[PDB]
C-alpha cells in the first residue's frame, strides 16, 4: 500500500484533497470526517494515514499514540536563508484581538463579553486563552466566563456555540470544520469583523493576512489594521505591529501526524509531494498548489513555505514543548473529552 | 529444451492445449495452473515457457522480467494489403455495458451498483474502469464502491466475489479461469445478460459477438443488441455502434510473453505453429484449430486472426504504452500483490 490516505476535515477540505490525489497519481488519497477528532480516529483505525494538525489536536492524537511527522513552516526574518526543510521553526503568536473603536475593553474586563474562538481544543483559539482565564480567575467555569461565544466544537445546544453562524443556509452551526462561517483562524477574526463578538483569539499572522487588500474576499477587502487592537496581559492595548510585545503566548506550529508504523513512509511521500506542489515546486501553480486555499486554510495554512523536519523522532511532548503540555494538561483537569478518556490508558 | 512448454490456465484451456500438443508433434507441450498469476510463476520457475495474456497481466509478467513475443491480431477494415503477421495492430476499445432497460444508470451513478468484471488485474475488466473510478473519487477504496461484484480473482470471501457462480457445481466460485461461469469477457457480459449485474466492463467486440445470433450458446442467442447501452465518460448513454465515441479507453492487444532468453525460439516455433493450425492453416479444421475455442477465448481470443510481429524488440512498457503503464502503477498503489512484491527483488 504505497498510497498515503490523507484525512480531510469537512467537504471543502475533501475537494482539495481529491484534487491532490489526482495530481499525485494516487501517491495520496482521501478520506474525510466532519471533525478533526473524528479524523484522528480514522488515523488510529488505520482507515487513514495522516493529516496536518494544530498543536492542541496534536496533544489529543499524541495521547492516542499518534506521533508528529513534519512541522508546517512559514516565512522568516531571523536566519532568513537556510533551506526551508532544515531551517528551525519559530513558532507563532497567539493574540487577543478587538475592534479599536470599542473602548473600555481589555484583558481585565473580558469577563462577560462575547468571544470568537478558532475552535475548541485548538491552541491560540482556545487552549492558551482559556488556559490563562482558568489560572487567573481560579475556577473551572470558563464555560460561563464569557457571556456568549463562537467556539466550534463545543456543545451546540450551549452558549459557546450561541454565536456560530453555520454555513450559507445556516446548517451545522458550531461543527468545527470550514463550512462554519466562523471556523478556525479566519472564521474567528471574521466573527470579530462583523461584530458578532467582542474579542477573538487568533494568531498575529491572521490579522495581517485579512486586512488591507491581502484577502480579496468579500468580507475582508475593506478591513483596516487601524480598526483593530491587541489586548496584552498588562491590562494594556497596542496596535497589531506590537504583537511581539502584545501576545498571549508562543504556539507550536501545525504539523503532520500519523501512526509510528506509518511515519517514515508518510514523511518521505510528503517531502516529494511538496517538491512537486509546494511553494516552489515543479507543478505549482502550473498544476496544483498544496499550500494555497484562497485564504481558507485547507489541509494546510496558506502561509506555509514547506513542511520541515523535526529534531530526531519526537513525540507530542518533545514536539509541543513541556511548558505547553502542562498548560494544556492543567486546563484539561477542568474538562473531559471522549478521546482523552478513551485513550488515557496508553499514556499512563 | 526445444519443446515449448505452454501455460494453460485452467482445465478447459488444458484440454485444448494438449490437443494442440498432440498435433504439434511435441514441438509444443503443456503445463497448467489454476490462474494466470500461477502460470506466470511457472514461467519464472521455468516449468513453462510462455502463454498469451491480456495487457494487464503483461504488466505483471513484465515486472517479473518476462517479455512480449508476438501480439494477437484480429480482422481489420483498413490497412488490409499486408499479411496478417506483418500488418500493424490496432488494439481494442474497452467499454462499460448496461442494459437499456435500467434507466438513469450512467457513469456517475455507478456507486453502490452491482458490477461484472473479466478479472482482477485485467485491462478492460479492471485496470481501466477501476483506475478511473479510483482517480475520479480520490479514494483507493474500490473494494467498497460497488454494492456487489463478480471480479474473478478477488478475495472470494469479499463482496467483489459475491456474485461469482463458480462451475456447474458452484465450486471454485471466483477463480479467474474459464471454469467460473462469469470469467473473462464472455462471462462478464453474460453476467450482465442474466441480470446478475447492472454494469459490465468488457470490450466493444464482446457485445457484437454475443448478440443477434452471434453466439449459438443458450444464454446468448436470443440476446438483442438494442436492449443494451454503453456508458460514456461525459455522463451519457450511446448505443453499441458508438463504441468509437463511447469507450473508456483503448487497450493494447494481448500478446504472448516469454522469458527473455526464450523469445526467438518461441517466436519461430509459434509462427510456424500458426501456419499450421491458425486461421488459414493446412490443418484447420481438418485436424486442429488454434484460434477457435467455441466462444470461450481459450489460450487465445476466438477472434484472433493471427499472431503478429512487433516493431523491433519492445519492453513490456513500450508494448503497453507509457500512458497505460501509468494508469496501472497508479491503481496498484492501492493493493499489493505478493507476486509483484516478490518480483521486485527476485528478478534479473
Ligand atoms: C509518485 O511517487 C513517486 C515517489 O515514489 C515519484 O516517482 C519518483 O520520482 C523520482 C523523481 O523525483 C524518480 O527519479 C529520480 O531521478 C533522479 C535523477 O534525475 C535521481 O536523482 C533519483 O534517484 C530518482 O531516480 C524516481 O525514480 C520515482 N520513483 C518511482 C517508483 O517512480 C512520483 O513523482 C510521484 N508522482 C506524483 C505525481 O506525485
Ligand atoms: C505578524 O504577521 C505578519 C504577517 O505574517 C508579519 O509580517 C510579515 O513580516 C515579514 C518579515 O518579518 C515580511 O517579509 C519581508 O519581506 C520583505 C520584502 O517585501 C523582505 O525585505 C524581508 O527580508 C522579509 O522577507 C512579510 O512581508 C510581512 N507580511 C505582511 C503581509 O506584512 C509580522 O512579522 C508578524 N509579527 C510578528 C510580531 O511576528
Ligand atoms: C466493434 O466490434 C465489432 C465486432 O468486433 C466490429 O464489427 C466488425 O467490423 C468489421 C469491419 O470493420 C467487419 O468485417 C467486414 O466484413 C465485410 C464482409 O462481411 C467486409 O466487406 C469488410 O471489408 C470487413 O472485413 C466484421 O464483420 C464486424 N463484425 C460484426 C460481428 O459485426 C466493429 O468494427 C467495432 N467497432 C468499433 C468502433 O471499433
Ligand atoms: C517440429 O520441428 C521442426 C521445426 O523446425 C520441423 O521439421 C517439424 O516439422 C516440426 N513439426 C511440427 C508438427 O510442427
Ligand atoms: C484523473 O487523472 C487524469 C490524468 O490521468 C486527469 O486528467 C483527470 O483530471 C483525473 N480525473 C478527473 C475527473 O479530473
Ligand atoms: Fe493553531
Ligand atoms: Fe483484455
Amino acid at each position: 500500500y504505497t498510497r498515503v490516505v490523507w484525512c480531510a476535515v469537512g467537504p471543502e477540505e475533501q475537494k482539495k484533497c481529491q484534487q491532490w490525489s489526482q495530481q499525485s497519481g494516487q501517491n495520496v488519497t482521501c478520506a474525510t470526517a466532519s471533525t478533526t477528532d473524528d479524523c484522528i480516529v480514522l488515523v488510529l483505525k488505520g482507515e487513514a494515514d495522516a493529516l496536518n494538525l494544530d498543536g492542541g489536536y496534536i496533544y489529543t492524537a499524541g495521547k492516542c499514540g499518534l506521533v508528529p511527522v513534519l512541522a508546517e513552516n512559514r516565512k522568516s526574518s531571523k536566519h532568513s536563508s537556510l533551506d526551508c526543510v532544515l531551517r528551525p521553526t519559530e513558532g507563532y503568536l497567539a493574540v487577543a484581538v478587538v475592534k479599536k473603536a470599542n473602548e473600555g475593553l481589555t484583558w481585565n474586563s473580558l469577563k462577560d463579553k462575547k468571544s470568537c474562538h478558532t475552535a475548541v481544543d485548538r491552541t491560540a483559539g482556545w487552549n492558551i486563552p482559556m488556559g490563562l482565564i482558568v489560572n487567573q480567575t481560579g475556577s473551572c467555569a470558563f464555560d460561563e466566563f464569557f457571556s456568549q461565544s463562537c467556539a466550534p466544537g463545543a456543545d451546540p445546544k450551549s452558549r459557546l456555540c450561541a454565536l456560530c453562524a453555520g454555513d450559507d443556509q445556516g446548517l451545522d452551526k458550531c461543527v468545527p470544520n470550514s463550512k462554519e462561517k466562523y471556523y478556525g483562524y479566519t472564521g474567528a477574526f471574521r466573527c470579530l469583523a462583523e461584530d458578532v463578538g467582542d474579542v477573538a483569539f487568533v494568531k498575529n499572522d491572521t490579522v495581517w493576512e485579512n486586512t488591507n487588500g491581502e484577502s480579496t474576499a468579500d468580507w475582508a477587502k475593506n478591513l483596516k489594521r487601524e480598526d483593530f487592537r491587541l489586548l496584552c496581559l498588562d491590562g494594556t492595548r497596542k496596535p497589531v505591529t506590537e504583537a511581539q510585545s502584545c501576545h498571549l503566548a508562543v504556539a507550536p506550529n501545525h504539523a503532520v501526524v500519523s501512526r509510528s508504523d506509518r511515519a517514515a513512509h508518510v514523511e518521505q511521500v510528503l517531502l516529494h509531494q511538496q517538491a512537486l506542489f509546494g511553494k516552489n515546486g515543479k507543478n505549482c501553480p502550473d498544476k496544483f498548489c498544496l499550500f494555497k486555499s484562497e485564504t481558507k486554510n485547507l489541509l494546510f495554512n496558506d502561509n506555509t513555505e514547506c513542511l520541515a523536519k523535526l529534531g530526531g523522532r519526537p513525540t507530542y511532548e518533545e514536539y509541543l514543548g513541556t511548558e505547553y503540555v502542562t498548560a494544556i494538561a492543567n486546563l484539561k483537569k477542568c474538562s473531559t473529552s471522549p478521546l482523552l478518556e478513551a485513550c488515557a490508558f496508553l499514556t499512563r
